[PDB]
């Protein structure tokens, strides 16, 4: 039950799986803090985000919900092993670092928006969140090491 932990229900069949309210992951399998992360990540951004532009598209106007699906199907697709994390963040990333696969470098606590950064620390080496919301948009966070 480390950092941010929860045991549910599937609301579809009933077995037990486990939640993570910090960096909104879930999984089956009962789960399992460093000075400095390396996270990539995949940005959808919205008609509500801060800078509502990117190298994709001049003027975003999809909706917060709908970069919630869009987001939700990438997830379904990295998790299925039918796509990977790197090839999804290169095409279909709203942020600059889709150049690099959506590699953020690494960083410590003190340097990102908040629910980035406690996502980021959140998870263990190799693992990915759900969508993580903040003034940018929603992200999908890798962490690398
Ligand atoms: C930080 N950073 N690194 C790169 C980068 C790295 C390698 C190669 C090229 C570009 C781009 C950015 C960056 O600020 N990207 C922002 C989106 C962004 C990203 C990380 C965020 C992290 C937390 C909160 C909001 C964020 C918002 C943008 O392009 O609008």
């Amino acid at each position: 039950l480390p950092p941010g932990w929860e045991k549910a229900m599937s609301r579809s069949s009933g077995r037990v799986y486990y939640f993570n309210h910090i960096t909104n992951a879930s999984q089956w399998e009962r789960p399992s803090e460093p000075a400095r992360v390396r996270c990539s990540h995949l940005l959808v951004k919205h008609s509500q985000s801060r800078r509502p532009s990117s190298w994709r598209q001049e003027k975003i106007t999809r909706t917060k919900e709908e970069a919630l699906e869009l987001i939700n199907g990438y997830i379904q697709k990295i998790k299925s092993g039918e796509e990977d994390f790197e090839s999804l963040a290169s095409q279909f990333s709203d942020c600059s670092s889709a150049k690099a696969r959506g590699d953020l470098g690494a960083f410590s606590r003190g340097q990102m928006q908040k629910p980035f950064e406690d996502a980021s620390f959140a998870l263990r080496t190799g693992e990915m969140s759900g969508p993580v919301f903040t003034d940018s948009g929603i992200h999908i966070i890798l962490r690398t090491e």
